[PDB]
């Protein structure tokens, strides 16, 4: 923590390897800092929950959760409501912790930050133990780790694979997809073992249960790679996931790359679950197969120049990408601006709708209005959705009986069952 640091025209990227408390000690210290200099400070969060508990982290600091002179909210929050009509304030300092987060909005405040300390209205800080570029899947630690290759069921083992249910403690278990966590938290049961699972819907309810003592498996997806943390002495990573990505044969659409390999900086995170207490020397980091940089197509790139370009700073200016990520997308800095009112309904349709980025942007550039669902019916027969084989249908408020063919089809409105649940009661016109 330097007098730099905070000049404007400056970002630092603060690179600190797991463990190093970059939320615990160096947050406090810099927000110490710039309350003592006056300047306006945001503070950028993974998740709401990481958000709630940095705010009893930061007591006795004047702070406004989301008359005081730094505010704190979650990377999505931030971003949305740079996509609304009402002025964020001019802030001199912007802290944005894990920036390495590569959900659209993420990309997006990453961004806006980065255009504002070119622009010289403030000095940024992205705080991430995987910096742009990182390319080694075995960080340091706070404490030795046994990181061992080994065969990491996928499905869930029918009867062999003593390793895994024999071991002493408390295991995180990074699995691609719900499909994939449902199947192996539930074979986990059976072998007499409380598990609890995250995803990024259910992270900000179910997350506070790994706080208690009881449980001995925590399944989870990517989210946890952003700022979460357990009382874990093993970590499983079979390193597979899944990437949305924007086919543009047959009739644009979003497909869910089906399992493939992690990236290295995301094998980095992961195994930063453990190596954490210097204290415990028997952390151990199983896991299967290895790293790929192959994501130069994922869904997300796009989708955040869709945010990005519908976000305005003071000035009629368009915000440019972080210039690591500039690569990424191939478009202009105004190509995805929609105007004043159907700007609005992408943002409903994300905020109210929980609609996926690109799902909401092609509704609205399409120039319909968020109470109309008759999109979600009149798409070709290819875009019809099928439960069990079986087309599923919705009852719709209006009391008709339509089936569910979406003019737009993206795969994360059904490819898990929360998410089908919730879009059925979209097309229902229930939300």
């Amino acid at each position: 923590i330097e007098d730099d640091i905070f000049r404007k025209k400056r970002l630092t990227i603060m690179d600190l390897h797991p463990g190093a408390g970059k939320t615990k000690r160096y947050l406090p210290a810099i927000v110490r800092e710039a309350i003592k200099r006056g300047l306006r400070t945001l503070i950028l969060a993974p998740t709401r929950v990481v958000a709630a508990e940095m705010e009893e982290a930061l007591r006795g600091l004047p702070i406004r959760y989301q008359r005081e002179i730094v505010d704190l909210m979650c990377h999505a929050t931030f971003t949305m409501r740079l996509l609304s009509p009402i002025r964020v304030p001019n802030y001199n300092l912007i802290i944005m912790d894990e920036a390495h987060f590569t959900d659209p909005a993420s990309i997006a405040a990453r961004g806006y930050i980065s255009t504002r300390v070119e622009m010289g209205e403030a000095a940024g800080i992205f705080m991430t133990a995987t910096p742009p570029g990182s390319r080694d899947p075995f960080p340091q630690s706070n404490a030795p780790i046994m990181d061992e290759e080994r065969e990491i069921p996928e499905r869930s083992w029918n009867s062999g694979h003593e390793w895994v249910t024999d071991f002493k403690g408390k295991t995180v278990w990074f699995v691609p997809s719900i499909k994939a966590g449902n199947d192996i938290a539930a074979c986990l049961r059976k072998n007499g073992k409380k598990v609890i699972q995250l995803s990024r819907k259910t992270f900000d309810s179910e997350y506070i249960k790994t706080r208690t003592n009881d449980w001995d498996f925590v399944v989870t997806t990517d989210i946890s790679e952003m700022g979460a943390n357990f009382k874990a002495e093993r970590v499983i990573d079979p390193r597979r996931c899944m990437k949305p990505v924007i086919l543009t044969d047959g009739e644009e659409r979003v497909i869910l790359a089906g399992p493939m390999p992690v990236t290295h900086s995301s094998a980095a995170q992961r195994r930063g679950r453990v190596g954490r207490n210097p204290k415990n020397e028997n952390d151990q980091y199983i896991y299967m197969g290895e790293p790929l940089e192959n994501d130069e197509d994922c869904a997300h790139w796009k989708e955040a120049k869709m945010l990005l370009d519908n976000i305005n700073t003071p000035e009629g200016i368009i915000p440019s990408m972080f210039e690591p990520e500039r690569e990424k997308v191939d478009a202009i800095d105004g190509e995805y601006r929609l105007r004043g009112e159907a700007r609005k309904t992408f943002v409903d349709l994300m905020r109210r709708g929980d609609l996926p980025v690109w799902l909401a942007y092609r509704v609205a550039a399409e120039g319909i209005n968020y109470a109309d669902r008759r999109w979600c019916f009149d798409g070709v027969k290819n875009n019809q959705i099928l439960e069990e084989n079986v087309e599923v249908e919705i009852w719709t408020k209006e009391g008709e009986r339509k089936k569910l063919k979406p003019r737009w089809l993206d795969a994360r409105i059904y490819s898990d069952p929360l998410a089908l649940k919730e879009f059925k009661e979209f097309a229902a016109g229930r939300k």
